[PDB]
C-alpha cells in the first residue's frame, strides 16, 4: 500500500528554458481508491473546489492528479462533500488520481477507508510528514508540475 | 514482462460530464526500458520524425506517450537512428513511454533487447497481432487519447 510519489518539476533557466527537476516522496494508497499506478500533469485544488455547480470548465484536460491539501476539520464544518466525496468528484473532473495532504485533517484517512467496499477505479493517495510538506512545496511554487504514482 | 494498457478517449460536455471509452489491450515491456507503469497524452510519430536534431524536439509537451508504427525493414534502408535509437530520441524529446506497433517489423524486439544492459529510465512498450490493431485503430482517428501503461 505505499505509493512511491515521483515529480517532475520544470524550473526557469536564465535563457527562458526550463530544467527538468526530479524529486522522491512517499505516501500510501487509501483502500477507497485503486491499487495502480496513475501519471500526470499536477493540478492543485482546494479542497472546497470539490463541491458540484457541474460546470463543464471544471473539467480539466483529461487525465491530470489532482493534490488537495485539507484544511484543518473545525473550519469547514458544513462540508460540500465527505473526503472520499471529494475525490469522486476529481476523478468525475478528470483526474486519473487525487493526492490528499492530510497533515492537518488526519482522521481523513479513516474517512476514506471507510468507502473500502466500493472503491474507485483511480488511486486516492495520501500524503503527510515531511512528504506532504516537499510536494506542496513543489506544488505552491510550481507553476507546471507532473506527478509519476507508482505501486511498489 | 506484460504491459496492460488502456486507451482512453474522453469528450467535455456542456452537461458538465467527461464521456470516456476505454479500449484495453496487452503488450509487452522492453529490456530496453524501464519496467515501470507510465500514463500521459498519446501522440503518433511517424518513425522518420524520430531523426534529426533539436528542431522538433520541444513540439511536445513534457509526458507524451508515443506511438510509433514501424515500416518493414526493406523500406527504411538507410535508418538515421535504430529502433532502439528511436525510443532513446522520443524520451529526448518528452515522451514518459514509448509503444512501438513491431507488426510490419517484429526483428525491432530484438533490436531493442540488445540495449537490455543499459535500459531507459522509461518503459519502451511494444505490440503486435490484435493488440497493435485495437491501438492503431484508435490512434488512427485521430481524436485526443490517453494510454495508461500498467505494469502488473
Amino acid at each position: 500500500e505505499t505509493a512511491f510519489v515521483e515529480v517532475v518539476l520544470f524550473e526557469s533557466s536564465p535563457s527562458g528554458d526550463y530544467t527538468t527537476h526530479t524529486t522522491g516522496l512517499t505516501g500510501r494508497f487509501s483502500r477507497a481508491g485503486a491499487m495502480l499506478s496513475a501519471e500526470g500533469e499536477i493540478v492543485q485544488m482546494h479542497p472546497l473546489g470539490l463541491c458540484n455547480n457541474n460546470d463543464e470548465e471544471d473539467l480539466y484536460e483529461y487525465g491530470w492528479v489532482g493534490v488537495v491539501k485539507l484544511e484543518q476539520p473545525e473550519l469547514d464544518p458544513k462540508p460540500c462533500l465527505t473526503v472520499l466525496g471529494k475525490a469522486k468528484r476529481a476523478v468525475q473532473r478528470g483526474a486519473t488520481a487525487v493526492i490528499f495532504d492530510v497533515s492537518e485533517n488526519p482522521e481523513a484517512i479513516d474517512q476514506l477507508n471507510q468507502g473500502s467496499e466500493d472503491p474507485l477505479k483511480r488511486p486516492v493517495v495520501y500524503v503527510k510528514g515531511a512528504d506532504a510538506i516537499k510536494l506542496m512545496n513543489i506544488v505552491n511554487k510550481q507553476k507546471v508540475a507532473r506527478a509519476r504514482i507508482q505501486h511498489l
